[PDB]
């Protein structure tokens, strides 16, 4: 079972402080949107084009199943993985950080284009906002700890959780 579990909005800082607190408990990190890539052909832009969100969705549930039952390091979720009620399921009884940020500072984060099909456009900050007053409910019902990075430095998020585990 893996010592923590990381979810929350594009640019709450998931791929980021899963890399370095890894590298303080000694052990490894697996990304899920990484391996996906990975199995397939191809990039998540290309899949949503040809196939669609309903086809990225059932490859994504597989995938975590099986990385919950055999990882026992540090492991990182795509951001609308809560958005599935089997993936909720399987995460009952298991140890989960939410990550909280605000819309203005959210939308700054993500301002180099990493491309993401779902924010791609003009009237960025208004699709943001939507995403946002949707998925909040979900990310406060499957959590353990809460953490709030808005004035908090990275260094400082990785020593405030490795305190309470
Ligand atoms: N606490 C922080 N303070 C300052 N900058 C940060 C903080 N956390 C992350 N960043 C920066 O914000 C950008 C996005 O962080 P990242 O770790 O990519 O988030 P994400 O949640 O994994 N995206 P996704 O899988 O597509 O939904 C990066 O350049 C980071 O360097
Ligand atoms: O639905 C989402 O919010 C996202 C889906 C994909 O682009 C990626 O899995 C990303 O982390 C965000």
């Amino acid at each position: 079972a893996p010592k923590a579990v990381l979810v929350g909005l594009p640019g709450s800082g998931k791929s980021t402080i899963g890399r370095r607190l890894a590298k303080a408990l000694g052990v490894g990190l697996l990304d899920t949107d990484v391996a996906i890539e990975q199995r397939t052909g191809r990039s998540i832009a290309d899949i949503f084009a040809t196939d669609g969100e309903q086809e990225f969705r059932r490859i994504e549930e597989d995938v975590v199943r099986a990385a919950l039952a055999d990882h026992d390091g540090v492991l990182s979720l795509g951001g609308g993985a809560v958005t599935s009620p089997g993936v909720r399921a399987a995460l009952a009884g298991h140890t989960v950080v939410y990550l909280e940020i605000s819309a203005a500072e959210g939308v700054r984060r993500t301002g180099g284009n990493t491309v993401r099909p779902l924010l791609a456009g003009p009237d960025r900050a208004e699709k943001y906002r939507a995403l946002m007053a949707k998925r909040a409910p979900l990310y406060r019902r499957v959590a353990t700890m809460r953490v709030d990075t808005n004035r908090r430095n990275p260094g400082a998020v990785v020593r405030h959780i490795l305190s309470r585990l």
